[PDB]
């Protein structure tokens, strides 16, 4: 056949951090980890881990057995960076033999890291993660000439786009969903060599079939089936006529290949089907590349900026759609609000209704405390001599070597503090090194994971709160070092995590409109933020900020959150999340923590 | 105030027997396996692949009509079952048919969009759906007048605006016509005018 | 003539509190004055008060003496009610004389306590806030009809015109500025008998002219002048020769008259050339009544809803006109923005420009505040069974009974614990009194008065801070003792009074456009809140926050504050009032508080 297919699949943990350690900065960070044992079954096989992150970490390398089964060059895959870094540091052989499919069997992705929705920030954020993606990937992506990438979740606009493209002189190629295409209809788009205009360069794109992903991600179709719903289900019956070659492109999670024992044999099984079909399986570089050198034959103008097509500004892959108004994705399952309709949506959780309400709240004081660190490391950095803010950047970019220290340095990249700190070199390295770990405890606290989901308690929530609490306390004692005024503006941004209910008065939240009228109620709110745990009578969010305000804290401060607070309902014990049901967890009713040693 | 049942045709296998672009083999497969839902398949749920073309493609050329015959016989083959829009409608509602919940209900609602065709120039096309440029001379989304090729040179559309605008006043012209006169007859209801217009 | 002319005067001042007194909220509340001796000239007189309040409560003894030589029912006067309290606990005589002039020989006319911007606050506040105005002037209106009613710097929308008419079943008519009239021209509509539609009712509106009003005031033109402009520029020829009566309305603030020492002598003069020029002085309301006795002629449909003229929401008698791009006034003073295209205005201050910047913040926040008093005190009422909020409405309304407690017995009115706790008599009336305190504390906090000056650093900023950090403080407490983690809610707010600058990163004001283009950047923020007293190195909001609380905040929270700040410097030391230099001031370098006894 003409038709060719490939496979996407991204791979990221938010991991499993409960309480940051105190460091200088001049090295990555150390922590303290969730102990909440859980096993995944694959085949016959039970894989274990002390916490979810490490079980998945050691299937990992049962997924890279599989890929290894694959032929050469079939399928793409992303690695999201500190998920990598964290199988280095934990099971350094099976990171060694991901690296090695990464660099000669798979084609390697480019992704951000920390894994945050990248138009959920500010642009001077979204700048230095871009450019850390791609020294991140260095060893993988150094002799490309186009490299493809992915946004998490694929949400996407124009202007993220333009910041990701400008951050790379290679062709950008951005895997989407073809729910996300605009201004030209599915199947009149469909598996063609398409190109997106992102103002000063172009990209291409391609846009994944969700319900053929998705069909095989959660085992609802066997093998026959997703073999027929690509080799028949797909067709292009002129391009067969005419000999033009055109791809099938279908993604998942990586995870996807342990979400049930037999998904990593149903894969192989589905991919033979294809090949024996006189299907090619070949990822969308190569694929590209082909139709570039027309080694494969093109429709008029194809893989160039005639064969333009656009994408809808805040569109995703994996959004509520059965909430879409328009037949296309958008944002709402991390903002809590439907855009078309301006109206705060609901959904189902153990069995009632839950507002979304929390999400925006949630979203907009992490833009609030991003600032609050930015502002404060570029005011720190100042009255250090250093005033121009590209160097800044530029010192924030080459930080990602101090932070993923280890990765870097097995490929013999430079993380020395004279490279580091080159952009800044006025700067005292003792200050300028802890506002880098600061700066980058900030961004790991921005996962989009605790918004995916419909209730706020879980353990993704925990982490991003408990991480940014780290990062604020620690500024907070920088300037109150230098007797500064500006330590209780940093005490304020902490203050509105530990009181983070009174958020629904003082962000108004109650002028905004439910879909179905009831979301943006007082009640519902507090309902939104009871506590899933008997042995905390706190909301999530508080519940962390506590957990790290106690032992952080100067003795005043902490005398007056034990003044206001039980401390000892201060505990990294949260919700479950909903997608990790599947695995077989010693309290499979909350997530917890065994905390005796 | 109503709800009206909607299918939608699918433009490029209708066109591609209409116009002779694709063979029986084609079309067949175009049909019986670009079309498949694996899903409803496995639900064992009807579904209905809808197309549609002027009559008169049938003698388009001398082939047309054994073209059509051996199609509908090579899907019969594959096990499809042919069946027009009403009677599959009708199969549905009588559960004779099995349906996703909601089928043929008023939460399967979809929208339209205003002003569209089954037949406008779609290479102008800024939303990947059809509009009415073709018979106005207009495209609506920029507003702005269009031209088409014809006998090797560029032709501006403008002439079917002003000709679907004078119509537009010809036939008021007339109807107030007709409503004026009859009203000296002693008509005064428009609505028995219609009612006769109508008769 | 058939010309009428009369003039209308508001009183009022902010006071001098410095720091409220502990109380249980079963009596009126109890404070420290700022000591900051100043004396004005009258005549040949100088009247010294130990501050600006105490001076002016004696000089208003001379304004009274000389309203009471004009011939009855010749003007009008407005006292706002807790200005005419303060005159009552310092000076009862002076009390009593101008109660009895209001009585008897100038109309009295309703004004709202605490002098708000009354579409600066929520509903619910100026629903309070207008029931307790027609309440606390009721020995003044009661068999009344028709009353005049004068909004805080006139400002006005239709939504606060209908709050207000709603709260009374007299007909009410406003006092106003002709340039707040539309949907006319000026001279259409000038000096007769218009009205305005509020929804439900209409209202008689009247409108002032500025320039006359003000070159009275201001002592720009002489009594030959000021009787010319009246006399000669206003005459209305036509209405002259149909012998039409035409009321030619002037307004001015009651403290005007002694603005300078010749001012009492320059009105009645000015009146006495008036009278001699065949025009009668008679004010509005009597006006009203005989346009409407038909005891003068009137154009056909005059002081009729067919006589209904539009007013621009958000104008004002006040504004910065020279600012103004529609020929009216609005709110921009006030808010720092003008409307009309979006843009953060400056002003001069000691000749530098000054970014208005601070004016929205400080808006926005007490906004906030406004809302978590009234939520806290909802919310306690509720544990004590009160959950119907119209009730819970009645008992802050008759509140005001133990607020204003001497006023409302001096006119034989009951104030007894049974009638104010009637609506809400499940309550405990030990937490209700308290709460009703509070509720009072934060009105009295929303003086428009810091809005109105071009700089932030004045005693009536600082006054502003002080007590609303009173009501707060207490609230906190109070859910303190019930062990609730909602004291942290409240503490919240302190905390944003206390850390004031961050707002500037926390409101997103960097995303406003400046007039000029400078005015919402740090520089600008921070600069226009530099201290203007050389004791205190802190902004004067962050300064009154900490004075407050060095005193009452529990001993946890006081130690975090004292490791913060240097409390040596929360002073209330604070800039001068532009508008007060007139003043003979001890220190005039800047208003100063002696702090020995």
């Amino acid at each position: 056949m003409y038709m060719k297919f490939t496979y996407h699949f991204h791979a990221y943990q938010p991991g499993d951090i409960i309480y940051v350690h105190d460091g200088s900065g001049w090295d990555p960070i150390k922590y303290s980890e969730r102990l909440s044992p859980v096993a995944l079954e694959i085949r016959e096989e039970e894989v274990k881990g002390r916490n979810w992150t490490r079980a998945m970490i050691k299937a990992y390398e049962y997924v890279d057995e599989t890929l290894r089964m694959l032929d050469e060059g079939a399928v793409s895959v992303d690695f999201e960076p500190f998920t990598l870094y964290m199988v280095l540091k934990y099971k350094p052989k099976i990171y060694g033999e991901i690296v090695e499919t990464l660099e000669t069997h798979v084609e390697p992705t480019v992704t951000v890291p920390f894994h945050p929705i990248m138009p959920h920030l500010s642009h001077f954020e979204q700048e230095i993660l871009s450019k850390v993606s791609f020294d991140f990937y260095l060893p993988f992506i150094a002799r490309k000439p186009i490299v493809s990438f992915w946004l998490p979740e694929n949400v996407i606009t124009k202007d993220t786009a333009k910041i990701v493209t400008s951050a790379t002189d290679k062709d950008v190629v951005f895997l989407l969903d073809e729910r996300q295409f605009i201004g030209v209809n599915i199947p009149q788009a469909r598996f063609s060599c398409n190109k997106y205009l992102c103002d000063g360069k172009s990209a291409f794109v391609f846009g994944r079939i969700h319900y053929i992903s998705d069909a095989f991600a959660f085992n609802t179709l066997d093998v026959e089936g997703l073999t027929r719903a690509v080799a028949e289900g797909c067709v292009d019956v002129f391009k067969e006529k005419e000999g033009i070659e055109y791809l099938v492109f279908l993604s998942s999670d990586l995870e996807s290949l342990v979400a049930n024992p037999k998904q990593l044999d149903r894969f192989l099984g589905w991919i033979d089907g294809l090949k024996k079909r006189g299907i090619e399986i070949i990822n969308v570089a190569e694929f590209i590349r082909k139709k570039v050198s027309n080694e494969y034959k093109s429709l008029p103008g194809e893989c160039s900026e005639s064969f333009r097509i656009n994408v809808k500004d805040y569109s995703s892959w994996s959004d509520y759609f059965d909430l879409s108004v328009d037949g296309r994705t958008s944002d709402m399952r991390w903002t809590g609000i439907r855009r078309e309709d301006n109206v705060v949506i609901h959904r189902w959780y153990k069995e009632r209704k839950v507002s979304q309400l929390w999400k925006f709240a949630f979203m907009k004081l992490f833009r609030e405390l991003n600032r609050a660190v930015r502002f404060g490391v570029i005011d720190m950095l100042r009255t250090q001599g250093v005033s121009d803010i590209e160097k800044i950047k530029e010192f924030l970019v080459r930080y990602s070597r101090v932070f993923f220290r280890e990765h870097y340095e097995y490929f013999e990249l430079d993380t020395s503090v004279d490279y580091v700190m080159e952009p800044i070199h006025e700067a005292d390295p003792s200050l300028a090194l802890k506002l880098g770990r600061i700066y980058y405890l900030m961004l790991l606290a921005n996962h989009s994971c605790p918004r995916f989901w419909e209730n706020i308690d879980t353990r993704v929530t925990f982490g991003n709160v408990a991480t940014i609490s780290k990062a604020l306390i620690e500024l907070m004692e920088l300037y109150m070092e230098e007797n500064e005024e500006r330590a209780n503006y940093i005490f304020l941004e902490y203050m509105k995590l530990l009181a983070f209910p009174q958020l629904y008065y003082d962000y108004d939240l109650f002028r905004m409109k439910g879909l179905e009228g009831w979301e943006t109620t007082e009640k519902a709110w507090f309902e939104s933020l009871r506590s899933e745990v008997p042995n905390s009578k706190y909301n999530v969010v508080t519940r962390a900020a506590l957990y790290v305000g106690k032992r952080d804290l100067p003795p005043d401060m902490r005398s007056v959150i034990d003044t206001l607070y039980d401390l000892e309902e201060a505990v990294p014990d949260t919700g479950h999340i909903p997608g990790e049901m599947h695995g077989k967890w010693e309290n499979k009713e909350w997530c917890e923590h065994k905390g005796k040693d």
